[PDB]
């Protein structure tokens, strides 16, 4: 299938980018130079995953080399929940801009409708134990982004983990500017999101499928979860298209119209990931991988249940 998917700014994006959460710091350059190597064209970021110097260097000298050009590159990050005060958007995107080696973004988003009390601790806590939220909400801080495209820093805006009603906030924005590119949203057969789906694409907004593998590496795994990779229905499906698992579970949002992004560090798995162009799930894979479904959630977000935007109350 066709490798990227037209965007409501008017620009393309490719519908299989790499991640980058958890990627450690001293191998994420030379993922993503293998990424680069074997096809990538889009990265997926973040300035509070902590490694955006390290995919910059990466990106840096794959263009120094002249084995891509920046225009052929897709670049995402996403503004922390620290920094949705109007005041300090404009910095934190100057700050990944600086730390990717980039002069521009292709696109950025709101990576949770949550905003935090700024400082230096990425999750400021009262017992008390509790998130210190701040009185900043979606449409201002949506606002601010819209800045930046004005300002050529980047592109496209966009958002995440924004419920239903959260989108629709937005699109229902007094003097709205930029309607939002895309949605990034969990999705895999254990949480396969029909209802907010079918509400973005009727609007025009692109969905992107994070944890598409379930995210076996998040740091808060239990023995009991349900594991994508090892669900002997969908290594079935695997084994009859003579494909990995993991490539099932990559081509399955690719076929719903979604961008997918999984991550690697490991050279030979991602390779293997990218190796998705070649072949067809039928309807009934595609129907079948959708009936596993289960609300489970690799990102849930408990520590947010109070806060006034938490997203996922909402059914969807
Ligand atoms: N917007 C948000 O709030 C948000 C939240 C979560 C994730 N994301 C984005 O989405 C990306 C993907 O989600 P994720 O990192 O949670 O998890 P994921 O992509 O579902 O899974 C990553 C895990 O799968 C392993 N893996 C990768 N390819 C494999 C293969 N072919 N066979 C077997 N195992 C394989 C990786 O191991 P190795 O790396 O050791 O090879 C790693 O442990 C993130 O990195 C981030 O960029 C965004
Ligand atoms: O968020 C991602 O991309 C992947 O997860 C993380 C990665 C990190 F480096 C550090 C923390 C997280 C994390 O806890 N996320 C979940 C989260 C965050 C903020 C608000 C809510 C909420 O429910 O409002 C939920």
């Amino acid at each position: 299938m066709a490798s990227r998917i037209l965007l409501n700014n008017g620009a393309k994006m490719p519908i299989l980018g790499l991640g980058t959460w958890k990627s450690p710091p001293g191998q994420v350059t030379e993922a993503v130079k293998v990424a680069i190597d074997v096809g990538y064209r889009h990265i997926d970021c973040a300035h509070v995953y902590q490694n955006e110097n390290e995919v910059g260097v990466a990106i840096q000298e794959k263009l120094r080399e002249q084995v891509v050009k920046r225009e052929e590159l897709f670049i995402v990050s996403k503004l922390w929940c620290t920094y949705h005060e109007k005041g300090l958007v404009k910095g934190a995107c100057q700050k990944t801009l600086s730390d990717l080696k980039l002069d521009y973004l292709d696109l950025y988003l709101i990576h949770w409708p949550t905003g935090f009390k700024p400082g230096k601790e990425f999750f400021p806590l009262d017992e008390s134990g509790n998130v210190v939220p701040s009185d900043t909400n979606i449409l201002d801080t949506w606002a601010a982004m819209e800045e930046l495209v004005d300002e050529g820093l980047v592109k496209a805006i966009g958002i995440s983990n924004f419920n239903h009603l959260q989108v629709e906030m937005i699109l229902n924005k007094p003097g709205l500017k930029y309607k939002p590119a895309v949605n990034q949203i969990e999705c895999h057969p254990y949480l396969t999101q029909e209802k907010l789906i079918q509400y973005c694409q009727s609007k025009g907004i692109v969905v992107t499928a994070y944890s598409p593998l379930g995210s076996p590496d998040r740091p808060w795994a239990k023995p009991e979860d349900p594991s994508l990779l090892e669900d002997p229905r969908i290594k079935a499906i695997a084994a009859k298209h003579n494909k990995t698992t993991a490539q099932v579970l990559i081509r399955f949002p690719m076929q719903r119209n979604l961008v997918v992004i999984p991550k690697s560090v490991t050279p030979e798995r991602i390779a293997e990931n990218f190796k998705v162009f070649d072949f067809e799930l039928s309807s009934q894979d595609m129907t079948t991988l959708l009936s596993y479904n289960r609300n489970w959630r690799v990102c849930a977000g408990l520590s947010c249940t109070s806060h006034k935007d938490y997203p996922f109350h909402e059914e969807f």
